[PDB]
Order: C-alpha cells, then structure tokens, then sequence
C-alpha cells in the first residue's frame, strides 16, 4: 500500500532505446506503452524491437502495450544540397513539386506532397518547421508556388509544412501507410494510430485495412488538423470512430493558434472521457531532456496540467527514441505525474450527474466508482474483466484509488496498460463468483497492494447464463 | 476590440536601457515594470523611474512601478577558477571564511555565514536550482563536510537551497534597508519583500518603508517551504501582504517542482479569496532570452496561470537581459488573450456561502453578479479614488473589462496591476448620476463602449463625509 502512479507513460522507441540496455531501463522506470514510429526504421527494426519488448516484459513481469504509429503524408520541403540560409524580409521563395535535391538558398525547393499547388491560393500562409519559418503565397503556376518571406530563419532538410488553418487535401493513408498496417498486423500491435485523419471515414478505412490483414487493434485517432477541432460535430465524428484519442500538439498548434491549443486540448480530453474513450497527450512533453538530465519548469507544469486535465497518458518521442536520458526522462515524467495526482481537483468526480446509462456494465462501473470514492476505508477498485471494458469505464471517473484489472489474457492486460489508474494484474483462477473475487483480493494482498483491514470494491459478471457481462459489485474486507 | 485582462510585469535592465527598448516593452503592453534591487546602483533605478514616467506620460498609459528587494544572498561566494566538477561520491566542503579561493578540491565560501548551524548530517543542499546537489556528512565549527551525489558545473555566485525548509537567514538584509530607502525616494507603487518566513517579516519591511515616508503596497514573495507548510502559515503571509508573488524559482527547488503546481494553484485561489492580487513570477518564457519564439510548454505554463486565475504574469531576464524584450512582451500578451477565451476563466460562482460585512465589498460583488448575468453588458466601471472597488470587482472571474476611474495618479498606477482593470483618469466636480454619465461618455468617446451598450457602474453617492462606495447603476450608453 504505497501510492501508485495513475497517469500512464507512452515512450517512442529508436536508436537511444536499442543502444546499451536502455529499452529495459525505460520499461523498469515505468513505461506502460511502447510506441513504434513507422516514420523511421524498417519492418525488421520494428519486429526485432517487438520481440525484445515482449521478452523484457516477460522477464520483468510487466504488462507493456505496443503502439504502432503510422507516418501519414509527408508534407515536408524535401532536400537541398546543404545550404540552409533564408533571410527575414520579403525575399521570394519557390516551392516546386517537380524538383530533386537542388539547394534552397534562393527561391527553390521541391515538395514531397505533389498536391500542394491544388491546395493553396494567393494569400495563404505556410508555416515551415512549426512556424520557425513562415511564407505567404503570391501565386500558383502549374507545380510551382511563389511565396514571400514574412518571418524568416534557418530552413533545414525535410522540415514540415502546415497551412494556417485547415486546407490541405492530402490523403491520410499513404501507400507506405498501407504497407505499415500490414507490418503492425504481423507484429500484433495493441493500438494502431492513424496520422492526419480528415473525418471518421479515414479511420474506418484504416481499421478495415487492419482487419483485412488480420489485426483487431484499437485505433488511436491522431488529432493533428484544424479540420478535426473546428466544431463539436467534427470532434465527435473523429472521436467516435476511434478507440483512443491522441492529442498531438505540434502540427495542431501550428495550424490553429498555439494559444488556442490549450482550450482545444482540455476540450478533447474532456470529450474523450465523456464518450468512454481513452486519451493520450502527446508530442514532446519534456523536450529539454533530449539534451539535459532534468526538465524545464514549464515542461513540468505542462505535464502536470495535462494530468489535471484528465489525460489517460502522456508521451515521450525523441526523449526516449533519440535522446541522452531515456530512462531518466521516464523517471522524471513519472515523478511529475505522481506529484500532480495529489492535487484534490483530479481526485474528485461529480459521477456523471444528469447522465443516463443504457448499459448494465457501465452502470456497475459508475456505481462502483461512486461507492468507492465515498466509503471510508476503501483502498482499491478491482475489476475482474476478461475484455478490459469495465476497467475502461471505471477509469473514466476521477479518483485517487488504484483500479486493478484482472484478466487471463495478455492482450487484455496489455490493453489496460494505457488506461488511467489501471494496474493490469494477471489472474487465471478456474473459480468464479465470490471465490474468484476473494482469490483476487488475496493475490493483490500477497503482492503488496492491499492490507489486512482494507475495504475493496469488486466488479464481476455473475449470472446463471451465457448471456451478459459484468453485472455485480461486491464490497469486501481483505483477509 | 476585446481587451487583455491578465497583466504583464516586466523587469528592467541593460536590455531595456539599450536602444529604445523600454518604450517598446511599454508599447507592447507592459503594465508594471519591476526594478530588481539585486543588480544595479540606486541611481540606475532612479534614472529608469524617470524614464518610465516620461514614456507613460508620452503614450497616455498608466504603468505601475514595483521594487523587488534582493533578500539574503544564500550563494556559493566565488572562486579563482572552478566551473566544473564530477561526482560519484566525491567530497565537498562549505567554509564560511573565504573570499576567492578555488572550487575544486572541495572548498568554497558561503556568503550566508549562518548555513553551518542550519544543516545537520543527512541534509541535502541543492545548488544552482538543483543542477548540483550535496548531502551533508558532518559539521564542525564553521565548516560543513558533504558528499556531492548529483553534480555538474558550479559557476560563480550560484544559489544554495536546503531541500525542504530549514535555513534561518534574516529576510531583511542591510542592503534591503538601504534599498527600501531608495524605493521610498523613487516612490514605488509596489514593494516586494524577499524570503519572508511569517507576516512579522512583512510588517518589519512595511514599517521600514513607513519610516521612510513610503506607503507602497507590500508584495510577499512566497519562496519558502515555511510559507506553504500549512494553511495557517499561508494565511499569515497573505494577510500581512497586499500582493502575493508565487516565486517559483526557489520554492520549486525547496519543495519539489511537482508540488509546485498545486501550491501555485492554492496560493492564487487563496490570494483572491482574501481580496489580494497575485503575480505568477520569474522566467515564464525563458526560451525568449535567446530565441524569438516561445516554447510550447512555456505557452502552456503561461496560459494555465491565466486559467488558475492569476492577476499577472512576470518576465525577468526576458526583458532585463535578453535579445527580444518587446517581442517577448507581445508573445506573452497573445498567449494571455488566447487563454482568456476559455469559458472556465470567464465564469464565477460569485462567492456562494460567503457573507460580507463591508458595504463596498457587497456593492462590488452584486455589481459583478449583475454584469456577468445581464445580457448586453459590455463593461464594469468602478468610480473609486482609492481603487478598492477595482481590487474587489476584479477578484471575480469575468470576460468583461473593468474601467477604474480615479483622479489620482497613484490610484491609476496601483490599479494597473489588477486583472482585467483598465485605469482611466477622471475628475468631474459633478456628483451622482451626472459624473456617472460623464464617465460613461468619456469611455465611449475614447472608443471603449458603443452607443447601444449597457454598463455597470459603482460609485459612492451620499450626502455625508462618512463612507465610500455604496451605489450601483446599470446605464445605457448615449
Ligand atoms: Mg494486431
């Protein structure tokens, strides 16, 4: 009975995590979900990493989900010779769909996204590398787009382009994405994230490609486009077509304003939890730790306010994939989460006043959380669920308490590793009813989670039938 | 045009004297300039005060001046050369006798001669915001033997903190006493007291200012574990203060950067509950000392302090010593405006269950209740010669602008700190509804209000020399 971190940590893999024994150290420091970024590496790199993740998990007795993250369309500026100059005034600058590796410097670079000329009209603003360069388009002729500076700076190889506001029509699933879905299906990823989705139909397309390959992974919608957050209908359309919502702040904040991002993040987290979906807060939470062994105060406050906003999880990218302190960044991130979770605000719920359920399992989950949060002496909620679904519904409700999700399936335990406050715990008993319940309570005891006097809320499916699911709460005393 | 409500406090220094940067930072929207007595001579601050009042009279703006005492210098003194060190169990020593004798081989001087009797075997000293650490082994006489544990570079004059509370240094130094006299000569609007353990410290500073002829409003820098250890300690500090400053630098290093979020939030809420203003302080956009754009985490930090309900957000080096002082101010402003649209920070419970025993506070509260719930209201106008109704009304979350109408320059500069408050000079010689409508028409003629608009006005209307604000008016423009 030590306080358990509730907020979950997603960590991208890469060179920094293959080198030495770092992957193992980042799992030990507390990673719950490992992210494979298909933007880099080859299928054999990702497959080899998947084997070493599962082996390390087996050895450490940890439950670690695998997330596969699709690249989506490369809307970048391609490559020069290596003269990354660009000035500040009103120089002209060309973007030419037809151009290979001619140095920018002047007014020329190629575009990987051939379709940009159809998508921009004079007076549109293109932000390059998150806005550290900007350009105003004067004219579009054929596959050439003639822009002027506005703001300036350094312009390196393959840096991204975002249109201010929505606008581009590049298709979400690139051919590389279809191949990579086949790879994530072979690896058997637990979650599969779709870049640049326009609406929910893009997500349905990716989910079917995954199905046709044999993979029923849960879909993470990457919310990176002004088009996804421009109205509550748009936002609901994306979320409902997802199993997990990923709040991807880099591109999304460049398109709409960086100030308007804070409202939008809070709104997406709140809506995801209302629709019984989990949510990741992502990009580069603790950027400064690519380089330095300690976070920025601002980075701490960022992570902590994501925690207080209701996020299931927070994500590291280059910090763990390419940085100097992979396990250290995890350790720090975990400390920030533990800190922020003490704040009374994120411990209390209204318990969905004015919400009506039409689902017995959700009723059980909601009334168990209500009992749990208000009964003196409760120290844990236990969800015996082979699908994980009770754990998802209970974790939608804020609380200081740990939720223990008991299942016999590796896929369910891995799955639940992403959920807020959920500790997946392997359980395979042959008992049912109160015997299974008490055997789970005593297993949790033997592991250190419960003490001999505690009260525990238990949710279970008990019926004389093959029809139906979780329909039972028990309030038991340990030992 | 929708107006910014969160105020911006900008520290002065080399980068503000240079070129015409002071005026630029004022034009971009600085509402309070901060003179940091840790650096510079008294004549530098006197010069800058003249320059700020010149620029503000020029631009028709009201800019408050805040003076920030240095407090005790708990630092590492200096050494010949020694800006580097390794440590996986290495020994280090602090000895209070030393002027400039080498870091490495475990020696440096302490400027706070009282550190050895405050550390006890097992204590950790975090140096340079914890970038180096030390665990204390032994202390004999005025020497303190430690081992290094966490390490790195140790430059000149870097600070020391004890993990948790502990240190017993006096809050008001002799330098602080000299500088309280300088701040009195300048005539600062706000005066910030470093390292206060309890309200008594603030009371000492305030008497020193009083003896010097200075009635500045006192700003408690909350930098110490001892100040947030309990709700009683926190109230003791806040009640002795006029303004609360969440000084995240030292306090974070003392209680742990994680605990700092909830402490900041607590401190802001309690400040506002007790009818004081609050400033979230130090290095809010650190990145822009060097880079022309802020870090996304800095934007997140800033906007969440807005949502937390701060009166003001503060820039240090960004404006005193950086390359982009006016541009940092403008970035900070855009973030503030963006964050202020979030419904969260626009809406109030209007102090359910709270009872007033002050007519003026009740007038301010019913004023804001009306203003926030009457369709077509576009401004609240507090007619107040002290500003006290502006302080009170602005305690209440709203999207609406509060125009604070006084005839006194010190009241307008004072209120420049208050969240959502725009000071406007007004001096009518008419009374009652006359001066009321005169003020409304001034605000319309200045472009602030449109002819259809409804406004809420608070003032004092009574045929007596007894009392203050006691009236609310809901008027229609033109
Ligand atoms: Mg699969």
């Amino acid at each position: 009975s030590r306080r358990l971190r509730r907020t979950k940590i997603v960590t991208t893999l890469g060179p920094a995590t293959d080198r030495d024994n770092n992957l193992e150290k980042v799992i030990a420091a507390g990673a719950n979900v490992v992210r494979m970024n298909f933007s880099h590496g080859s299928p054999e790199d990702h497959k080899m990493r998947a084997d070493k993740v599962r082996e390390i998990a087996a050895k450490l007795g940890r439950h670690v989900a695998i997330l596969g993250d699709l690249q989506g369309p490369k809307i970048r500026v391609s490559t020069f010779k290596e003269g990354k100059v660009f000035l500040n005034i009103g120089d002209k600058f060309l973007l030419d769909a037809n151009l290979g590796k001619g140095e920018g410097d002047k007014e020329k670079v190629g575009i990987d996204y051939k379709g940009l000329p159809a998508d921009v009209v004079p007076g549109d603003i293109l932000l390059l590398d998150d806005g550290r360069v900007q350009l105003k388009v004067l004219e579009v002729q054929g596959m050439k787009v003639f822009t002027e500076v506005t703001v300036g700076g350094p312009l390196s190889n393959n840096k991204g382009i975002n249109k201010l506001g929505g606008g581009l029509s590049a298709e979400a699933l690139t051919e590389k994405d279809k191949a990579d879905i086949k790879t994530a299906a072979l690896i058997g990823v637990d979650y599969l994230a779709v870049s640049f989705p326009r609406c929910g139909e893009d997500l349905n397309y990716a989910r079917r490609l995954a199905r046709d390959a044999g993979c029923d992974a849960k879909i993470v919608a990457k919310v990176e486009r002004a088009e996804a957050v421009c109205s509550q209908d748009a936002m609901d359309d994306i979320i409902l077509a997802s199993d997990v919502v990923m709040v991807a702040r880099g591109d999304l904040g460049v398109e709409i304003g960086d100030p308007e991002l804070v409202g939008i993040q809070k709104a997406l987290i709140r809506r995801a939890r209302q629709l019984n979906r989990a949510v990741i807060t992502a990009t580069q939470m603790m950027e400064s730790m690519i380089t330095n062994p300690m976070p920025t105060r601002a980075e701490v406050m960022d992570v902590a306010n994501a925690v207080l906003d209701g996020t299931d999880a927070v994500m590291l990218s280059a910090e763990t994939a390419a940085g100097q302190y992979p396990s250290e960044t995890v350790a720090a991130m975990a400390r920030v989460c533990l800190g922020a979770e003490k704040i009374p605000s994120i411990n209390v719920s209204k318990h969905r006043l004015d919400v009506q359920f039409d689902n017995v399992e959700e009723a059980i989950a909601m009334s168990a959380m209500y009992a749990a949060n208000h009964l003196k002496g409760v120290t844990a909620i236990i969800t015996m669920t082979e699908s994980g679904r009770t754990a998802l519904m209970t974790s939608r409700i804020s609380s200081g308490l740990p939720i223990f999700a008991m299942s016999r399936h590796e896929r369910t335990l891995n799955l639940t590793a992403l959920y807020r406050g959920v500790t997946p715990v392997h359980f395979d008993s042959a008992n049912d009813g109160v015997a299974a319940a008490s055997e789970a309570v005593n297993l949790l005891r033997d592991k250190g989670y419960l003490m001999s006097g505690d009260l525990v809320i238990v949710t279970q499916g008990d019926v004389m039938s093959t029809v139906g699911s979780t329909n039972t709460t028990r309030i038991l005393t340990v030992e």
